């Protein structure tokens, strides 16, 4: 007689994963699906990263004297450091966030000088709070107009848009601290600024009052913006307290954005940028930060998610035995194989078809459901330094909802994939056993432990024929029937 | 002896679907789950669709002379064309989108005239920029008040809400271009308009300055609105630059909305409306547009999603009968599973109705168990913009993108899971039929290894029919079968 | 000979669930996953709940005389009743919702009095619309300044923030009804109020005009707020129509919120609070309300969702029979068992291993994918008493999208879990049958009804050995072979 057994490989060190029906189960191999670390650096390729050392985007746009190196710059991502500061005339911007977001999304600081004509007033006003070297200065992109002689005539100028692109204009209004200062600068006792197009209008009345000292000034300047479509026209009408523009900014559409971070910039290649630094995007999920730019993994709350890439791990108990509650640590060539006890001796081989089928099924399984990468460039703000109320609450609620939903999706997907992997491996083993049983019609009996008891003389050639699939039962039919009964 | 085989049908041309464990597998039949085309026309039933033609909703509400045909109109969906224009006094509306959404959601333009008394001022002002035929005119729902004689007395009027429904009032403020114009129209050198109720107030100070010429006017008019609850009182106080209302609009709660489109309107029936036109809602997902009205399929990014309907398609081997082991039967058209028998009388074929019916019943109605039939949404947020604004527009775009991504992922996962379960159930049905057939023959037959049984006794057509029916009795063949086997 | 059967238990009354491949299937046991009822009361533990009674949060903060009991109060959840009313000077708050949300999220009403100096004006103004007992009064936290003698000097005061926490200041502007009233109260014909810090500024110009009578007054007061960071300074500049503050509120960060409800408050323990009342949080989903505070189940549209707990329910048909299309209602000591017919007599036993395995797999099944509870404290508003436009539409859209997505998730999860439960129970039964068949090598053959017939004499000891797994086929092989052939 002879003995033939079927079994599967095993490893000394397994990994614990989670499935639908099992809290913990050990498998031969697994991979991590969550990226939870960063190098702390921001790669300068392939995106064009612009580093604002001590300047905010708004200050660079306005023309702060210590931000003059940023003139006519372009970027894919603008990085704002926490050590940035303002060193010019004090100012405030109503709807600061909207202007900052639109400027960042434009992605360029291209400025074109236009020939504005201001008759009856003095131009190029300066202050000691904004020093350009040893002399008083001002924002390079703004014009401060004051009285000439002893009069401030009413200003009424126009400028049409004859190009094929939109124009962005930045202008301002001056708020004096005292009535005497207001009358000294502008002869009128109450100024007025009106800027309008064929479809929109804005009018600001300056406010007079004391304010906390900032770099020796108790006055302030408010900043406003206007966009002129092609074929439209811009009209500026003012009675005083006007901070005139010097030109327009060319506004574009693209995939530029802005980020707050303190990480240094190095020479490397990475497609994902986070405030903590660049991270690889070879995993579907990440746990570093919910603020991202480029092709990045989705953010989830979990810090680890193991995906099974192997079969169940079962130790070998201490006469050969099959796969019934028994693994084989001696199999190196494949995942499934045959162990036979013969008159010549004990042998062992491996089956390539079932192993290849299992490997092909397992490989690239996660790519069938989830997308490879998602590219997001400009999004909403997710961190705030001041309390505002309704809009901030809405933004926080939206972000929280998105994070929770994606975390649930990731958990469910991992559990389902692990369960299906275990099921497919078990099914492959059972299919191999059933095929082996079908090959031997009545010359063998099931020993009950994953092994077959062949009742005729089966040499090495016979075992090889069984493994190949060319076993002929009619040859040994009579001998096996005689031996069994 | 005799031979009995079990197998399943196959088709000459199959469809390729995607499962959890397989990226490309061929099945006998599949159906498309994504609607990706439209007729290009908007059906006028069962929803009431109002064509705006060359008028916007705000212009129609205000009373533009060329929009006078829209007085006291009702709609379920208001369609705005891209060729609409304004032909009256130039104006601007602070928070234009909010007022547009409010009017669209109200769903009606019902106007009730009220008896307002304005003492000491002239009424029914007109301009050459708003012509009512050959003569000067103005907005039909607004009253322009100017000085009478040489004085403009302070106006102080009241109007109580004695009804049981809310009132919507539309009023305005005039912005002169020059100080001389302001003094000429109204005696005071600085106007002031105050409209308030018991719980809210609004005050506007007009601005004087030149503006680009629009239809011969360098002045502008601002538009404001106020809502008066039942039992409340409206008080209007002004001393210049007031564009008085003539009445109130009835405001209702319903399922009306507004849509921007250029598609023509035709006579047909459709429950879903998109800017591209109407689309059928028989499929759970669509790819036409993310802007929808009515009972519409959910929007996804995928162009196509095939749901498996039949079994795995296996070609017939060209080579003695064979079973279902890696071989399909091309000659079966009366069922999904059947028997092929080789006998002394001759060969034959049949079909098993029970297993086929069970598989069909399991497959039928499969997607309705998870996905709800259809979702009905009427008024939503705006999803396309023509100007850059900043924070709010970014938030709206982010919300829409998040929703679209989540629904696309859900659709992909659902399709993969359903295909996998369909394949598994079909294979299980085939295996169960084979196991039952084996269980019927206790010791008179043995498995041949290729999905066929070798019966070791003379089994005529009646015996085969008894096997197929399930009334086979092995006792009266047992002796002969055991004698033949050994 | 002897007969051995394998089967599973059944119950007289079952329940219907839904699976992936079945519209309706009856199981032996199921549990409800959706909470759809409440006791109508709000439990006062463990959260600190403050009853607003007939006062609103804004009125309590301002210092309404009938809300004086709320001074220096703390809360985790503030409950606003629909019967609340105002009984002081008429007022309006621009961006009322933002201030309400800010105060609610702060979670305290701690007030610190500061020594402001107002030179040349009279303080502690009062009105008949706000009665402090028999005499005229005003808001306790606000100071009404009017002319002294026949002059109203320009006011210019400062207050620095030398602490290490943020300060919140509440101030106001008075709107007279007539020019004569404006002149009588304040000498100047046009007032002006300017409040600013080193980084922000606000200027309000009062408006004069008649307004509807409210408690005998045709005038109004507009409320504004300002926040001063540590190291900053507050400057107040005005020349009329100023409602001065008396101090600052301590603003904190925490998990406090506000709710609108009419349910009474009783003494009990509950972690979840809804406007309908408190609900238990032992279920993953709830259908009571979409407004929640604390550890609450997720809100879904469905009102019922049944999760399978037992196996399929098959009534027993009317010579023992196995599990093939037949259940056993007489078995109560286990889920799976054996029935044998013997010469000595019939019997019945239960198998504990398979039952324990099935119970362990079923137990804690839902905890493998979904979390126990999610804690949410402060969120967006979800019900509105008036129409506003864009922001309200955005909030409603966000809430609707979240609800729809979570409902879909719940439905799919329930269907998948039910399908897997049915599959695992069937697999357990089939595995037990296969093991029993494997034990009997050649001494028995399946008769097709889930039972085995044994061709040798098998007494109670032999049946017990078969159940235990110690059955030896070699002892009876010869007798069984002789009987079979
Ligand atoms: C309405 O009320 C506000 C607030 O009370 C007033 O604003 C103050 O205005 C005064 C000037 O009028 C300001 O005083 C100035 O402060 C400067 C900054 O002080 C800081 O830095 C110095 C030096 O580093 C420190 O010693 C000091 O502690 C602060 O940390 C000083 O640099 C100025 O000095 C100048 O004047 C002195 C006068 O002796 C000279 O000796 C100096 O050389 C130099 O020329 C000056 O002291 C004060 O800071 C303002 N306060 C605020 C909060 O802004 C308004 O003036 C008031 N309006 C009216 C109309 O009354
Ligand atoms: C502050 O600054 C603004 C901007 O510069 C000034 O606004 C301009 O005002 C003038 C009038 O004061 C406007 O000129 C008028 O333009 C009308 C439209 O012009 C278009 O159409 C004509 C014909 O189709 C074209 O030829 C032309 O190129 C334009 O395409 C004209 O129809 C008007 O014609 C009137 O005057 C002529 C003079 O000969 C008469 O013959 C006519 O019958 C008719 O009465 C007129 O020419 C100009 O368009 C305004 N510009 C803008 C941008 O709005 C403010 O006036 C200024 N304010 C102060 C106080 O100085
Ligand atoms: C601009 O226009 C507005 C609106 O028309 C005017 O506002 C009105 O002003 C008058 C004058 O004060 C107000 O009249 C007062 O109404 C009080 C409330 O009335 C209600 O309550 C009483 C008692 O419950 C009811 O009987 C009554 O029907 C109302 O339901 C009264 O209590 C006042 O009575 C006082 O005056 C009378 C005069 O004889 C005395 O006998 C009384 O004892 C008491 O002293 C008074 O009648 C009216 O309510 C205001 N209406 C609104 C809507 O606000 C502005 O005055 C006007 N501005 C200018 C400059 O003209
Ligand atoms: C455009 C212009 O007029 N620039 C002035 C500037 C303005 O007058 C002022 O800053 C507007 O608020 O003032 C400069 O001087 C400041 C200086 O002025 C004296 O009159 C005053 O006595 C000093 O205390 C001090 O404020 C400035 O450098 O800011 C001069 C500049 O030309
Ligand atoms: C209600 C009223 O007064 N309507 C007037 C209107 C207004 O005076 C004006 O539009 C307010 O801005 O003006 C109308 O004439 C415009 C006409 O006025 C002359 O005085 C001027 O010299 C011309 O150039 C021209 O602007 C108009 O039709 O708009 C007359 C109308 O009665
Ligand atoms: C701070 C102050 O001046 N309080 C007054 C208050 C104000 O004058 C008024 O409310 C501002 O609008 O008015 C009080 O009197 C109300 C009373 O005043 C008479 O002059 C008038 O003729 C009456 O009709 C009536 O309005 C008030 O109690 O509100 C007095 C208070 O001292
Ligand atoms: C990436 O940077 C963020 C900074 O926003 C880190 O998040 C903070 O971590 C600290 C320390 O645990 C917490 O006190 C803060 O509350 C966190 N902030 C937020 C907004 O969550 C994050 O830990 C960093 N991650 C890595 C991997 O470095
Ligand atoms: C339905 O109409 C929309 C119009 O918004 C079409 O979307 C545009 O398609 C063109 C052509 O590919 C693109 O260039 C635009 O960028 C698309 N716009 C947006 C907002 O996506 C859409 O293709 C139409 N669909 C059908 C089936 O006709
Ligand atoms: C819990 O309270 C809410 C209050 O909003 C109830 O919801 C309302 O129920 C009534 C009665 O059917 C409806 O007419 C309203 O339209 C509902 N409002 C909303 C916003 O849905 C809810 O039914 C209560 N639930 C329980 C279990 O008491
Ligand atoms: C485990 O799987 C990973 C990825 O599938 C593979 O790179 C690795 O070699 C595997 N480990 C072993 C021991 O085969
Ligand atoms: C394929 O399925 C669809 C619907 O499921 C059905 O209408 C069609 O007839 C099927 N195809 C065949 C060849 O039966
Ligand atoms: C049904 O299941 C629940 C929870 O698993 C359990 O409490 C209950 O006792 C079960 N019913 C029966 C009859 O065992």
């Amino acid at each position: 007689t002879a003995t033939l057994c079927l079994g599967h490989h095993s490893v000394p060190n397994g990994t614990i994963v989670k499935t639908i029906t099992d809290d913990q189960i050990e498998v031969t191999n697994a991979t991590e699906l969550v990226q939870n670390s960063s190098t702390g650096k921001i790669c300068n390729n392939p995106h064009k990263v612009l580093d604002g050392r001590d300047c905010t985007l708004i200050d660079a746009m306005l023309g702060d004297p210590h931000c003059d190196v940023f003139q006519d710059e372009k970027w894919d991502l603008f990085v704002e450091r926490s050590s940035a500061f303002s060193n010019c005339y004090p100012y405030d911007v109503p709807d600061y966030a909207s202007l900052r977001s639109l400027i960042a999304s434009s992605g360029t600081l291209d400025f074109i000088t236009e020939s504005f004509t201001w008759a009856g007033v003095s131009q190029n006003g300066g202050s000691s709070a904004c020093k350009r070297g040893p002399a008083n200065g001002f924002f390079s992109r703004l014009n401060w107009l004051t009285k000439s002689g002893s009069s401030y005539p009413l200003l009424n100028v126009t400028m049409p848009n004859n190009y094929n692109f939109d124009k962005l204009y930045i202008w301002g209004v001056h708020h004096p601290s005292t009535n005497q200062e207001q009358t000294n600068l502008y002869v009128q006792a109450s100024g007025r600024v009106t800027v309008s197009t064929r479809r929109s209008q804005q009018t600001i009345v300056p406010n007079i009052g004391s304010r906390p000292w900032v770099r020796g000034q108790s006055s302030r300047i408010s900043i406003y913006w206007t966009i002129v479509k092609p074929g439209d026209v811009l009209v500026i009408n003012s009675n005083g307290n006007l901070i005139a523009p010097r030109g327009f900014f060319k506004i574009r559409t693209g995939r530029s954005s802005i980020m707050r971070s303190d990480a240094p910039i190095e020479t490397c290649i990475s497609e994902c940028i986070t405030p903590n630094g660049s991270i690889p995007n070879d995993k579907p999920f990440q746990n570093v930060n919910k603020i991202t730019y480029g092709a990045c993994p989705k953010y989830v709350k979990q810090n680890t998610l193991k995906l099974a890439t192997g079969m169940r791990n079962v130790p070998e108990k201490q006469a050969i035995a099959g796969f019934i509650e028994n693994g084989w640590e001696g199999m190196i060539d494949g995942w499934y194989g045959f162990r036979h006890q013969n008159s010549e001796g004990t042998g062992q081989a491996a089956d390539l078809k079932s192993t290849q089928a299992a490997i092909d099924q397992i490989n690239g399984k996660l790519n069938r459901v989830i997308e490879k990468t998602n590219e997001k460039f400009h999004q909403i703000e997710k961190e705030f330094s001041e309390v505002e109320g309704r809009i901030q609450d809405l933004e926080k609620y939206v972000e929280d909802t998105k994070v929770d939903l994606w975390s649930y999706n990731a958990e469910l997907l991992v559990a389902l994939e692990n369960q299906h992997t275990i099921d497919l491996t078990d099914s492959e083993m059972n299919k191999l056993f059933e095929k082996t049983r079908r090959q031997l019609r009545e010359n063998a009996e099931d020993m009950g432990n994953g092994c077959f008891k062949i009742y005729h003389k089966c040499d090495n050639a016979c075992i090889e024929s069984i493994r190949n699939g060319t076993y002929d039962h009619d040859i040994y039919r009579d001998e096996a029937l005689n031996n069994r009964f």
